[PDB]
């Protein structure tokens, strides 16, 4: 919804509201929980033309948990989910600083398209996976205006010291290359940087630095999304051992994720889709399964603004993981109204 | 103020600022307290015209208190009001899912209607009466278009397992049914829930079921405003006995709402209003009363936009309470600026 | 942007992205701190015209940190910054209520006026000072429509008793007198007010009322701003003891801000300035500096909704200061869009 069109400045206010409900068993022992999801988004994005060469632009957008209380839990899974301000040049490039996406989402975002789960490997405030605050980011468009489809990336992620091991990171430096072609798109992503020392200091992981990448295809055209990707971490993913209630990070992590998809004319969006992780030289644990499952479900569009959905999660994790991860099924149920 | 309107889609941004002091004496052992209590609300609403019988809708509506610090005390009082979705289709009706109004409220919203106080039956996170996370609601107007005023609803609670018993609640039925007629509205609501095994172990309150109904008249013409609202609970109310400092819920309660208001032509709406609730089987105190009060106020509309209030709660709770529930009275002043 | 003009109201929509860096050494013992502080704002501003001589209007502003992660931190920083609603008549004045700014912000907002830092005596939660919870402020401008330039206000700050002594405030009153000619400004205000008992309990600051007055002059013309203000604090500044670990009020502050600022047609806007608040009479101490530093910055405006920023402070506080007022130097890095 456009709210703003003067002067060659635009701003578009937008949101969403997700009725949604996880169904498992009983459901601590699950892929995703049980009971009611709910919650809503708002943001805008802005976009000022400064001169004919020269746009400046600016995105912010919060997620507001609904399935929580009035009372000491109401804001519960609230957070900023992206902040950020930038420039971006004629054929130079674009730079942009704040919450926003780590580089190697540029890999990851390939597979992450299922109706509600999956993206696995993309945590939050992990480097360079997902939703990280406090990187600057230069992006680089069709390589100066002289190569059509070949973008690449770097990303200088600013050290955050949080109270917490699992939120924070030290300095880094990351980047991404893709082509893109007839249809299909290839892209390789990397990214270190310094672990701090509080996360040093952690049982699980050991390590001065961390690292993160992925490569990725997908195929988009004709009604059709397919994907794969592959990656690699050190000292990078999040984990927690439920039996001894330690947390930490894995010195080594192998993931693939790959989603295939049909999008029907008449609204109907069948996904199938499988996502293996496995951490290695865990202490105390050795190798050990973090995310292994199989996905079936569907999104029916109604129209831009409208969609209901059903995602199953037949979970292959088993009873007896090492970490205690959850080896039973979910299913998420969703009604969407966005704008 | 609607911020899109094209291709029969709609959006409604809308929201207000409430300046808002309550007056009591000290103000502890008051009904309503005493101080700040400014507030502001954001929210939108959205419907899609999905094909000529089919339309798709959502809302989110959220409370930001204004009476806060800017310290550890910043989000106290801020909360998801209103976050669903849903569908309507043509003389079937319409299904929502998410935060919204419990069932039982169709018949308490009657008396819901005094400038700052009132609709004191009508808790939050308390299954069916007020605002609760969770619900499907099914509803139908006009009888499948086949008879005119008379409406009914039919609403599943999914149950909420919360860390506190307050906000918790089981799985759960309920539904209403109301007539309206050349002035006048009738009204029944119903439901019936479970109490999680948290709620049970509370030393207030003992059932393994939760129940709530409530029937209701009013009239709405003329420029008056008429209404009355009786009611039971069994195992649903929430009560604190503020002597022993513990907390649970009432065995029973019998509940008493009336409202009478006049709209002048030049804005101002004076109201009065009687609210008495009475705790029964109450462990380790029997009978006490929870709500009992007279309210006497007056709202004035200079506009569609801007009014001002004074709401005066006559206080019939009395000093020596079982329960610790005050007994003082309470002055709400109030200007109101909305969109 | 304004998302509503229709019979005499108008609201407006609006907010803004702010990517930001501080850079200190390390940053405990720098000026501003050290690391990412992005940041966002949102809200709206209504105003509707009641009648010929009357308006009514409201508005509301958030303040979403964006520099915090997903988890425990998520809302650190979040809240609500302003929140009122009033009414306007013709030449008698205005009356709001809310949370606003204190009437001697109405002479320390001459000098609040740089790119990041500044303002620095100007405290939230502090009386008179800066954004407050809670007051009620009258307003007259050109003095009845008897005086051009001559502007007076008169507020009432209601008490709020909040769990920390530094967020607290008692009964208060407190008013302002400017006039404005000819490119000049010239302001006077002050204030008093009730310390909250759990204030008065504090090991720093001894008295029953806090006041707090300043005066200023400014100068706003032919691209040029340049502003000075004078004041002086009784029990009223907000101190903390890093060595003892202990907090209170300042028994005397006095206080000195000055700046000057150019304005190039082309967008930049070099700035210096200088800071000196000095406490007296703390318990334990005696005399201290709280702040004392020279600013050097500058911001380029590209347009209406798109700004960069530098901001140096030279720190001037010194290594052994006596309440362990941090002594390093801050340099802030800046982006926004706004609209
Ligand atoms: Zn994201
Ligand atoms: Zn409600
Ligand atoms: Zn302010």
């Amino acid at each position: 919804a456009e709210i703003y069109n003067k002067d060659g400045n635009k701003v578009d206010l937008y949101g969403k509201a997700v009725g949604l409900h996880y169904f498992s068993k009983g459901g601590e022992n699950s892929y995703g929980g049980n009971g009611d999801m709910t919650y809503a988004r708002l943001g805008f994005k802005g976009e000022t033309q400064i001169n004919s060469d020269l746009t400046g632009y600016g995105q912010w957008e919060y997620n507001f948990q609904g399935n929580n209380s009035e009372g000491a839990d109401a804001q519960t899974g609230n957070k900023t989910h992206l902040a950020f301000a930038g420039l971006k040049y004629a054929d130079v490039g674009s730079f942009d600083y704040g919450r926003n996406h780590g580089v190697v989402y540029d890999a990851l975002g390939y597979t992450d398209m299922l109706p509600e789960f999956g993206g696995d490997t993309a945590y939050s405030d992990d480097f360079f996976v997902g939703d990280v605050g406090g990187v600057a980011t230069y992006r680089n468009s069709n390589f100066f205006g002289l190569v059509d489809g070949l973008n690449f990336a770097v990303q200088y992620l600013g050290k955050n010291e949080r109270d917490t091991a699992r939120r924070s990171n030290g300095d880094g430096v990351g980047g991404s290359i893709s082509y893109e072609y007839e249809g299909f798109g290839i892209v390789g992503a990397y990214g270190a940087a310094d672990r701090t020392n509080l996360q040093e200091a952690q049982p699980l992981g050991n390590g001065k630095k961390a690292e993160q990448w992925a490569t990725g295809l997908k195929y988009d055209a004709n009604n059709i999304y397919l994907a794969a990707n592959y990656g690699e971490t050190r000292n990078a993913t999040p984990i927690t051992n439920k039996f001894t209630n330690t947390s930490g990070f894995a010195n080594k992590t192998q993931d693939v994720l790959l989603v295939a998809q049909y999008q029907f004319d008449f609204g109907l969006r069948p996904s199938i889709a499988y996502t293996k992780s496995k951490a290695k030289d865990v202490e105390g644990i050795g190798d050990v399964d973090l995310v292994n499952y199989f996905e079936v479900g569907a999104t029916y569009y109604f129209n831009k603004n409208m969609s209901t959905y059903v995602d199953y999660i037949i979970n292959q994790i088993d009873s007896d993981n090492k970490l205690g991860v959850g080896s039973d099924d979910t299913v998420a149920v969703g009604i969407v109204y966005q704008f």
